[PDB]
DNA sequence: CGTTGCTACGCGTGGCGAGCCGTAGCAACGGCTCGCCACG
């Protein structure tokens, strides 16, 4: 009767709607559209989100079913269509967008009709081979439409001008789904999220403009990501040639200079900073085409700003020297690289062990023997080793091989949480820090999971009093205040959406309070420090497992690796970190059986 | 020339001697004395008129003034006398008329006169001290009577035999107005009613005797309720005590059992109703002067009759539940009382969720252990839950703050009307049903508000078909029908006295359309059905406050509470049906500032 | 309900009447607040 999505949809609207500086992103006839839709009737409003959600295509009018919503949709479509939000086949006009909305059947009809050689060949070959034959000013193209449409039959499409103002307030709504892919799931109308107090100062957006610009970098890079994720690297690669197109012919626009005074957290909500994640995948596309030439340039260009994912510098300094060590083979660039790499102080421990690494093997053989007077810049960056043991497979999942071997071992408790169990415990005692007010810009609308510069150094920096004072205090904390804590919060918060915090990934508070009761003030000091001060960075080379045995409270942190499986350089930095905190470390190896 | 009261006075003499069977309530003589009135002068008529709607007692002829009748009244009163409708001085014989009639010094002075000690004394002192005085057969009560009449001078009084014609004749011209006190206003002259065919089947009075045996009730119900107002608690007792003597002495009167055979919207005018409307402000009574032994047997008498007050009876077990659970403290005769009122089906769901309350309540506390054999009957009576918000207060009305801050929560529409404003929506939306011809007896005079079976059951069974087929037309009606059939009573009724509809309710006909709008058919058709089925009980448990957004017609249905007032279980009942509907319901409470 | 001077003793509202040689008892006194009833 008054189904989830609308509700959800509903929730957006209004939030947006709230906010008057987000209502002067919008112009007249826009605000509008939003008014019209509101003065839809119920069947209305419900139908129109049903096909907004759609992928955006003309459908046919025989294909529409929504029993649900009305058994004859006609009159609805009827409705929707004097209001100008879906149009009908009478504006279909676009040959590709016509023989997109064909069946297979129906396309072979078409070919045979047109005499096309190979009717009996694949949809696109065929569409491809009817773009061709309409490219004979003017074309036989109007033929082919006109018999296609005859074939279609009746069809709707979602228009694309209000399409797009709804497609404005969703970005708004939730910016940090925008770049999600590579910080508007369906319960939004049910998920309770946590309290907090909605405190804004800062304008993102400069105007209209800006967010429209902001909104197509969005869409490109999601066009792209698509392409890459279906191993199209080649449509992959024309899609981001356009984008650099895009944005060059955008650099030195007067709304760039007021991106560049965002803090990074606010930053990374700007048209440039998409761009260069664009570049970035650039990167990787040149590179799956074998192009290693041109991906040197990119990467270099990208390390040659410093106003755009200061986060990838590490990622970028270390492709840029793979290339040049391995598939350019220019050895002397590749030492000036890996020098100036580690002179930078964006790049975390992993990359700079992963950079460092690379320098020893270059210092060490044949091929570089003459270059020794380049590699006494070398830092004395060494990271401690760690124990390794070996278990044998069954036919099934490493980490319940592993659990099933410690319970053995007398380790009767278990948990296979990956960073989630640490990362927890980190929301658990620290909830009221992680949600206190008096930073402004982090929380811009009552529906987020997270402070918005929580993966951000300036996160810590901004709680650092209050955050010392917590530590200390854990650091030094009895059992029974570990206990209690952990207790209050649950006991306070349970269900409330933290992204930070699974409510799950425990059993039952009573698991979380003996876990914490294990691993001790200390230790759980030591991991909320570095999960607060570079969260990103810390929550993913966690140990897979923490094991316990409940009479001793002896635990162990076990990273689990089954064959053709190792460490990267992430979960080394933490494995030491971890150890230089006291705690015991292991990894599991699973062998072939 | 032609005054209002005189007017109105008019109607009601044409209205009831129109009626042949009302006239038949009435002999010879009585007849006589309404030809009588109308052979008045038109001087007389008017004097008449202006004392009748005054307290039936002395009045000095030195205070009577009507200018705009006569300067000097003293031929008219001539008129008046001649004509058996006033009486003089000479007529005054009692000794309380004539002490009710001195002024504060007249009464003083007299004290002195017969030597009364605390002459200074309060007058009902003084009138109290000169009645013992005078029970010195015979007494010097004659003495302390011509003395007194000595000093108050020429007065007149309306005579009790026509006065009490015209008592009657007002009786039957407004039947609801009987028990009004606890369904005759000036406009009556200039009141246009709705319109409907007179249709009468059923004699509600046996005859002369009958008429005036319901008489004497009403005006001792209404005797009662006035001392219970005003605190004279003791008075109302011996008020109470005398009608419940009247009342055992008239039962097993063969009159009584043709008013058995009346439908419950007539039986309420019939003399044994009456009584029992007397028993049960007699309980109230008994209370307030801590009786509670007394109540209680008075409570069971109520209750072990079916024929009187069935709408009562929940008001009655849970009072006679109170009485033995706190001011007795009888456990077990409790849950007996709770047990047999929560099987009794004229219990509606209010006085049902309060008994079942105090069900749970005994069943779970040391007290009440051992009944435990005597609680498995108990329902599973559940009631859903609301949202609860609150808000400062500011020094003011509590809905008006309220409605403050919904407009600053983006609802710029609203309205505090209570039940008033779905009653008016229900008005507009059913008018020609509830005034539909074709039901025997519920329009007997041309000058009603309302049919007469209105708030009573038989009001949805005696018109279901049509009823049935309204409200599915409602439920399932498009925007356009909504605002198109409020419209359409609204234009052809506006003005109208119907008690439901309230035409200064709404800003204007088209703040009611865009509320209907908002609302919705299927709402509303909820709503209608609610009050068609229950009215009375119905229409005191809904939200202070309707509120709405403009704009997304989003709307909410608002009960305010400031400081000490809480929910009453009507208004739990309530709120829960309508979220039943769907509709979204908040309490607002306002906090000491 | 004060202040004080003398006597005796040792249904929603507005208008307005009613109410409130010292020392202890009491009546008059006005300003003020309240309740009741007529009225529209």
């Amino acid at each position: 009767e008054f189904p989830y999505y609308l509700r959800s949809f509903l929730v957006v609207l209004k939030t947006v709607l709230e906010n008057e500086d987000d209502m002067l992103l919008f112009d007249e006839q826009e605000k509008g559209i939003v008014t019209k839709f509101y003065q839809l009737s119920a069947t209305g409003q419900k139908l129109y989100v049903r096909l907004f959600q759609r992928k955006l295509s003309w459908i046919k009018m025989t294909k529409l079913e929504y029993e649900e919503i009305a058994l004859d949709l006609t009159p609805v479509i009827e409705e929707l269509t004097n209001a100008g939000f879906l149009q009908t086949e009478s504006e279909l006009q676009e040959l590709s967008e016509v023989l997109e909305l064909l069946s297979a059947p129906e396309l072979k009809s078409l070919a045979k009709t047109f005499h096309l050689v190979n009717p009996n060949g694949q949809k696109q070959q065929l569409v491809d081979a009817f773009l061709k034959l309409a490219k004979q000013k003017p074309g036989i193209g109007a033929v082919i439409l006109k018999r296609a449409k005859a074939l279609a039959g009746q069809s709707v499409r979602i228009c694309k001008g209000p399409r797009a103002v709804f497609s404005r307030i969703l970005l708004l709504f939730s910016l940090t789904d925008s770049m999600e892919d590579e910080g508007l799931l369906v319960n939004l109308g049910r998920m309770e999220f946590p309290s907090y107090t909605i405190n804004r100062k800062t304008h993102i957006f400069q105007d209209r403009d800006d967010l429209i610009r902001y909104a197509a970098a969005t869409h490109m890079l999601s066009d792209i990501s698509s392409a890459m994720a279906n191993g199209n690297w080649e449509e992959a690669k024309e899609l981001a040639q356009c984008a650099k197109r895009d944005w060059n012919r955008l650099k030195n626009h007067p709304s760039l200079r007021c991106h560049e005074d965002l803090p990074l957290f606010l930053r990374c909500f700007t048209v440039g900073w998409i761009y260069t994640r664009i570049l970035s995948r650039f990167v990787e596309i040149l590179q799956r085409l074998h192009m290693y030439e041109e991906a040197v340039r990119e990467l270099e260009s990208l390390l040659s700003q410093r106003i755009y994912c200061p986060d990838s510098r590490g990622r970028w300094w270390d492709r840029l020297a793979l290339n040049l060590h391995q598939h350019l083979k220019r050895l002397e660039p590749t030492i000036k690289c890996i020098t100036e790499g580690l002179a930078d102080p964006e790049v975390r421990t992993g990359h700079r062990l992963s950079l460092y690494q690379r320098a020893v093997r270059l210092r060490e053989s044949p091929s570089c023997k003459k270059f020794k007077h380049l590699f006494q810049q070398l830092p004395e960056m060494a990271v401690q080793d760690v124990k390794h043991v070996t278990i044998t497979g069954r036919l099934c999942s490493v980490e319940e091989l592993a659990l099933a071997h410690y319970r053995r071992s007398g380790f009767d408790q278990g948990i296979h949480g990956e960073g989630s169990t640490f990362s927890t415990l980190y929301g658990l005692l620290l909830w009221d820090i992680i949600f206190m007010d008096g930073i402004p810009d982090v929380f811009r609308n009552a529906c987020q999971a997270f402070p918005l510069d929580l993966c951000t150094d300036s996160f810590f920096t901004s709680r650092r009093p209050a955050l010392e004072a917590r530590l200390q205090l854990i650091h030094d904390a009895p059992e029974e205040s570990l206990r209690a804590w952990v207790a209050a919060t649950w006991h306070e918060q349970e269900g409330r959406v933290a992204s930070l915090v699974s409510w799950d990934r425990f059993t039952s508070l009573q698991q979380a309070q003996d876990l914490v009761s294990c691993l001790g003030g200390p230790v759980l000091s030591g991991v909320c420090r570095h999960l607060a001060a570079d969260f990103r960075h810390c929550r993913g080379g966690l140990p897979a497992l923490v094991v316990w045995n409940s009479q001793s409270r002896h635990f162990k942190l076990v990273e689990v690796k089954g064959p053709n499986d190792r460490l990267s350089h992430k979960q080394m930095i933490w494995l030491a970190e971890l150890q230089k905190l006291g705690a015991e470390v292991e990894v599991c190896h699973v062998v072939a059986v």
